[PDB]
């Protein structure tokens, strides 16, 4: 299908654009500010359907696009927002078209421009890089839709088959939050990179939310330095806690290097070695058996450490073994839940 | 301080023991069924603080207890758990000792015997062993206390300040979970070997559930296979999944491998080289520059990968590079949320 955006330079029209082309077979024509009137109208004439993302006589560009899809015979769809409706309903009546007028609440996501008038671009644009920011109130209510939502919803249009709810096309998965609850979430992902905690990723807007933050991020700020606690037999560097899934950290062992000796009340641990070979040794603490459970990185698999046990583990290999270690609990050094018994 | 425990052989006894030998200095006196009359007597008389955890003229092993702590010139302090009330008042009028009585409900945890009347223990036993279980009414409400608040009390006890409620000692942290509940829970930990998904960690029941499980595990049987996506140019492995936290999943790229020349709109993620050393790569998909990030298991850090901009990761070293990978989301065939993009 020839499908044309308007606007094509807008937030928006890059979003569409970048994922029409990467999704589907249509070919896409853009149109902007500075498309001559003979590429404008080539375009429009040859199109199957537009979307419009955009007195002394002058004309809006918006009826200037009309009155050209005026001449194109196959009666194109037209795909709008709304923010004067009653005069798109009559160009509708008298020429045929099928046209879905949209009433958009405001947007956020990637791409958008900050300091233009849009808050949450603003707001994630200046946290990432320490600036103060001007919060007026932080009681203000946001009704906003994900550009994620907008974009399928357009495709959804482009198919013959919207959304609609009351008698208006309306795209689904609107938000309401207040300005402090957008601003403290934005500061709390930017000190997730200090204690390694996550976003609550079943929330919705808040998953949309940390998405829309990462793509504001300086190009020479994506990586952040995590502490490895090193000494002569290796290092212990914690990567990601939370309070309701655990945490998981990594374990590097030098050759011949055993670690553990310890057991635990109601801690428990999953061992997974992704690199060099070893043993992990269990005793339960009332009893004589050692139990082995050889590893290597050769072939991935879990050890879990059940409660009650003693644990080591060892590396037999003439390389460094690194463990990824998940535990059901961050470390608490008041109540670390953990007892040195040899074996 | 001399503490005797009487059915130091029972459930809480070994519980008890173990933890007080691990985490303070006090002796420890241990009393069960096969112990010397002369090995009691001895116990009970320089005992600083007593436990207990155990008509024709026969006595109670209670009241033979009693009865040589009436010799007791040190007038030693008496835990115990009502399930004859009334009748340690008095002793306690009449002799002097502080006796802290509770009324303790049914209790779970580590080491409880299975098939013996504990229902969880049962449960957990033949579940890890694909057993039938029996579960004669889903709808039955517990009351449960888990082990290690009755061991927590017990300390609080023995230093003089015990948990009261409402004139009575009482242990914190009681649960009301019903049979087909915890049934749910417990299938529910054993098909988590196969889909990688975690419990409810905040879910303070659940949490002291799964532990208890794990300590039934046969000692053979601590492992389960991962499975490995493995081909030509390395190994893909899923490791933990979360619908709240995201996923962790193990990239095994060889020697001079190249992965990913992808974006996403929503989907992101955390890269952590844990061994080897290569680059990660990133160009804005409506831009010129590639940024590179040099990258090794030398120094661990965390390389973001934001949303809409292409990425891939290269192996640079003369051995497998293994890289940890977080992402915000289960993959879902359906809506991978992925565009090739090279570069
Ligand atoms: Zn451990
Ligand atoms: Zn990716």
């Amino acid at each position: 299908m020839n499908i044309v955006i308007t606007g094509a330079k807008g937030f928006v029209g890059k979003n569409l654009k970048a994922d029409l082309t990467s999704t589907t077979d249509h070919h896409i024509f853009e149109v902007h500010r500075q498309t001559k009137e003979e590429e404008l109208e080539s375009a429009l004439l040859k199109a199957d359907f537009i979307v419009h993302l955009a007195s002394l006589g002058n004309v809006s560009y918006l009826d200037h696009v009309l009155d050209i899809l005026t001449r194109n015979t196959k009666k194109p769809a037209i795909l709008l927002s709304s923010s004067g409706e009653q005069l798109l309903r009559e160009y509708a009546e008298e020429y045929g078209n099928t046209v879905y007028i949209y009433r958009w609440p405001n947007l956020f996501g990637k791409w958008c421009k900050p300091n233009y008038n849009s808050v949450i671009a603003t707001f994630c644009y200046k946290i990432a890089r320490n600036e103060e920011i001007q919060v007026n109130d932080r009681n203000v209510e946001l009704t906003l839709n994900y550009v994620d939502d907008i974009v399928a919803e357009i495709k959804r249009a482009i198919e013959g088959t919207p959304t609609i709810e009351n008698g208006v096309p309306t795209v689904p998965n609107v938000f309401k939050v207040t300005l402090g609850e957008i601003v403290d979430l934005l500061y709390k992902f930017k000190q997730s990179r200090l204690d390694r905690t996550l976003p609550k990723l079943d929330n919705l807007f808040e998953k949309d939310l940390y998405s829309t933050y990462l793509s504001y991020l300086p190009s020479t700020d994506f990586s952040y330095p995590l502490l490895m606690n090193v000494d002569d037999r290796g290092s212990f560097t914690e990567f990601i806690k939370t309070p309701d899934r655990g945490q998981v950290s990594v374990n590097i062992s030098k050759p011949g290097i055993t670690k553990g000796n310890h057991w635990h009340h109601t801690k428990n641990e999953k061992f997974l070695v992704v690199s060099g070979k070893g043993v992990i040794r269990f005793r339960h603490v009332n009893d004589d058996e050692i139990i082995e459970y050889y590893v290597s990185g050769d072939k991935l698999e879990v050890v879990d450490i059940p409660v009650g046990y003693t644990h080591n583990i060892e590396n037999l290999g003439d390389t460094d073994m690194v463990t990824i270690m998940w535990v059901n609990e961050m470390f608490d050094p008041n109540q670390p839940d953990t007892y040195f018994l040899e074996v």
